[PDB]
């Protein structure tokens, strides 16, 4: 519903566990996974995630962003700003 999208907080929960947490999502607005792709522990935190919950959902959405940027000790390097 609204408008086409891809992962949805409904599956992404369902698929760790915690469909019910989405709840705490919808409350502040966020029903895509994508919506919350760059969410903090403190965001999470303060849709009213508990602490329990939060950290495993958090983890889940780390994971997806891990694919678009992944990490590897000493391969590509960058310009950095003071």
């Amino acid at each position: 519903g609204s408008y086409p999208t891809d992962c949805s907080i409904v599956s992404f929960l369902a698929r760790l566990g915690c469909s019910s947490c989405l709840d705490y999502f919808t409350t502040q607005g966020l029903t895509t996974i994508y919506q919350i792709e760059h969410y903090s522990m403190d965001d999470l935190a303060s849709l009213k995630i508990p602490e329990q919950f939060r950290h495993a959902i958090w983890k889940g959405i780390l994971d997806h962003r891990q694919l678009h940027e992944f990490s590897s000790p000493s391969h590509l390097l960058r310009t950095p700003s003071s």
